[PDB]
């Protein structure tokens, strides 16, 4: 452990450092341009090389945490663009890193990333891929400062990988879109997780997170003991505290740490590990991370014997009453890997609410007889709401989904801004067109990792502005009732019809040739302010005004002079629907 910083270069190679290095400084200097950055990394680069040839040449011994705090601290920016941040600078490792961390901006406040056309970015990759792609890479990081810098990075490779194939085919356009759409919503899905998971472990707290992780491993090592799962949860726990609460570098390692610890005992944890653990170890984390569920063990015994028909149930549970539920969780979810993780933590509950119930009682085996069969109905609720949804994706496709669902939420808390309920309903329809591919038995853990970071950033904007009690109320749930707390939403009874402003419902010429993505967002604009103004409108009533808008769009698009239709035609549409609906 000499240098660090060649260690380091070498653990990483060149061209994974300097990315990184690159992501480090875009994460804590958020505000500097890019070819600021391109320098601190040059220089970097060059003096990491030097380690690499002579271990024992000057500053090569420094610790990283020095080396990087040395390099922040001479950035002739950092008093007058990062304030106070120029006063880590001020105190000696390890309180200046620390510090350092604590000055990080959760929210930069920076414009978005416009997609530019397709001609302007494989021209861009063409004439200079290394700064087209790491100018996107720092853009990125730099407006996510707590994206693990890693995870990033296997992004880049799959955008860079996208403009290789895409670049050069006839019809660059529909190759590529649908790969940065894709590529899009998993980027924003990914950071939206890693928020959610350090958020999570404050609110919902470690109990929870334990018995998180316990199903989450379980449903993916099923061969695996509970012994061993238990000690994969105890280091995972210590592992995300230190993702969290810890900086880079911390993380890396005791990311590492646990990667070399599965790797080295794959028979005792899964067989299918071999591709990821002969990865690259930087990737080798990640691979882990997203591994296929090992096969369950054959003929498995039902769960019964040991949690409801011994007499020694109560017994075995006061002893240790965490060691017993853990180890349901891990019997039940490793025989359910169609199960979503938080259903399996609802089941666990309601165990151990009936054992706290049972084992006080006159006769504690009668009582908790029937435990199981108060599984069914919370197995059951989400797996009819998939069930229910995905047949009407089905049958709407996506668009008109997202439509329908609009309706629908619009009408259940109407005092959400229109860009959020647009938004939200956009993405919930990502998620069925996602989820509802795959069978049955995959749709519910698919539904959970998505909706669980689509319901949390509903979360966290609402908490910054809030407009409903009910919203917060379902924000603010325990873990294994939030997402049903949303699914009992109803609609709004108290709500008063926002007022009729014309403008509103005024369309253009230009809604018949605008990419698909922006003709959509406009009409579902459009339609969740019409709900707003008429949210007693029943569906019969609403789609009425749907056709007729749909009616009025294909004639104007027709039409020789459009702006005039536009202008005239939907002077009408508005009046006949504002007669319509009373
Ligand atoms: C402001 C509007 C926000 C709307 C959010 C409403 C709740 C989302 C309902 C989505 C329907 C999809 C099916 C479904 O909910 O099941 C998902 C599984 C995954 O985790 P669980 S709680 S077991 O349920
Ligand atoms: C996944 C990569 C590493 C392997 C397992 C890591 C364990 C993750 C630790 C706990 C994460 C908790 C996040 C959380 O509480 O999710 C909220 C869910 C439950 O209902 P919904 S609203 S569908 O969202
Ligand atoms: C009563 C106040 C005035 C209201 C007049 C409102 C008419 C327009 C309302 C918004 C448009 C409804 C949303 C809608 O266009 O979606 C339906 C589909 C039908 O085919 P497309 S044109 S691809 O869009």
């Amino acid at each position: 452990h000499k240098s660090e910083v060649a260690h380091r270069f070498k653990d990483l190679g060149e061209e994974n450092f300097k990315a990184l290095v690159l992501i480090a400084f875009a994460q804590y200097l958020q505000q500097c341009p890019f070819e600021d950055h391109v320098k601190l990394v040059n220089e970097v680069t060059e003096f990491a090389k030097t380690c690499v040839a002579d271990e024992s040449a000057e500053n090569c011994d420094k610790s990283l945490h020095t080396l990087f705090g040395d390099k922040l601290c001479t950035v002739a920016t950092l008093r007058e663009t990062y304030g106070e941040m120029a006063d880590c600078c001020a105190k000696q490792e390890p309180e200046r890193n620390e510090c350092f961390l604590q000055h990080k901006d959760d929210n930069p406040n920076l414009p978005r990333l416009v997609r530019p056309e397709v001609d302007v970015m494989c021209t861009a990759f063409h004439d200079n891929e290394e700064t087209f792609l790491k100018k996107y890479l720092y853009e990125i990081a730099r407006r996510h400062p707590y994206f693990y810098a890693p995870e990033l990075l296997f992004f880049a490779k799959r955008y860079k990988a996208a403009f290789t194939e895409c670049c050069q085919a006839a019809d660059k356009a529909a190759c590529l879109l649908p790969k940065l759409d894709e590529l899009r919503d998993e980027g924003k899905a990914s950071s939206a997780k890693q928020r959610l998971k350090c958020a999570s472990l404050q609110k919902f707290g470690e109990r929870a997170f334990k018995a998180w992780a316990v199903a989450r491993l379980s449903q993916r090592f099923p061969k695996a003991e509970f012994a061993e799962v238990s000690k994969l949860v105890t280091d995972l726990t210590k592992v995300h505290t230190e993702c969290c609460h810890g900086d880079l570098l911390e993380c890396a390692d005791d990311r590492a740490d646990l990667a070399k610890y599965i790797c080295e005992n794959q028979d005792s944890i899964s067989s299918k590990l071999k591709e990821c653990c002969e990865k690259p170890l930087l990737e080798k984390s990640h691979c882990i991370a997203e591994v296929e569920n090992d096969e369950m063990p054959a003929d498995l015994p039902s769960l019964a014997a040991d949690f409801v028909e011994s007499k020694d149930v109560c017994k075995n549970y006061a002893e240790a009453k965490d060691v017993f539920l853990g180890m349901f969780l891990y019997e039940y979810a490793r025989r359910h890997p169609d199960y979503s993780v938080v259903l399996l933590l609802r089941l666990a509950k309601t165990y151990e609410t009936t054992l706290e119930k049972c084992c006080a009682a006159a006769d504690p085996h009668e009582c908790y007889a029937k435990v199981f069969d108060e599984f069914k109905p919370l197995v059951e609720e989400p797996q009819n709401l998939i069930k229910q949804n995905c047949e009407l994706f089905e049958q709407l496709g996506e668009y008109k989904f997202q439509n329908a669902l609009l309706v629908r939420y619009t009408k259940k808390v109407p005092q959400v801004s229109t860009p959020t309920l647009v938004e939200v309903s956009r993405n919930l329809g990502k998620v069925g067109s996602k989820c509802c591919k795959h069978p049955e038995a995959k749709r519910m853990p698919c539904a959970e990792d998505y909706l669980s970071v689509v319901l949390n950033q509903l979360c966290v904007l609402h908490e910054k502005t809030p407009v409903s009690d009910r919203v917060t109320k379902c924000c603010t749930e325990s873990l294994v009732n939030r997402r049903p707390c949303f699914s009992a939403l109803e609609v709004d009874e108290t709500y008063v019809p926002k007022e009729f402003n014309a403008e509103t419902f005024t369309f253009h010429a230009d809604i018949c040739t605008l990419s698909e993505k922006e003709r959509q967002i406009k009409k579902q604009t459009a339609l969740v302010e019409l709900v707003k103004h008429k949210p007693k409108a029943t569906k019969e009533q609403l789609k009425a005004v749907m056709d007729d808008f749909a009616a009025f769009v294909e004639k104007c698009c027709k039409a020789d002079d459009k702006e005039t239709c536009f202008a005239e035609e939907g002077k009408k549409l508005v009046a006949a629907s504002q007669a319509a609906l009373g």
